[PDB]
């Protein structure tokens, strides 16, 4: 009955990704946690959606944000890995939009900080972010200097 599978490379992220919500262009009180499981299902069906998308233009199971472990090139050219967010539309009639442009269904699209996401013709929109850290900032300063 779920319309998606998680791939072999699925992993819970360590980065504290959160999803800020807008209702008619104004913010809710708190962002949604987007970093405590490896996949988040968006859809109108409250029985199975992780994040319900109640607008009537939205499909029962509309889109997933899937965390995937991929390669990461370090500044020094040596190899590591990272876990990053990807969105996939599940063949919704009314589409999934990243930064105002629709995506091809059944294909993973990498997501980035500050991306805006909209499902169908919903009056709601979402912005993806994560926090800054002293550790993160020091690490970046080290590599820059």
């Amino acid at each position: 009955t779920l319309l998606f599978n998680e791939p072999p490379e699925a992993r819970k992220p360590s980065e504290r990704w959160r999803l800020y919500v807008f209702k008619d262009g104004e913010p809710l009180n708190e962002p949604l946690c987007l970093h405590r499981q490896s996949c988040y299902l968006f859809g109108r069906e409250r029985r199975i959606a992780d994040i319900p998308t109640d607008h009537p233009s939205c499909s029962k199971q509309h889109a997933v944000i899937q965390y995937r472990e991929m390669e990461k090139e370090k500044p020094d050219g040596m190899m590591g890995k990272q876990v990053k967010p990807y969105i996939m539309d599940l063949g919704s009639t009314n589409k999934t939009y990243i930064n105002e442009s629709p995506i091809e269904p059944q294909r993973y699209y990498e997501l980035f900080e500050k991306d805006t996401i909209k499902f169908g013709n919903s009056s709601r929109e979402y912005v993806l972010l994560h926090e800054n850290s002293a550790e993160l900032e020091h690490h970046h300063h080290h590599h820059h200097h």
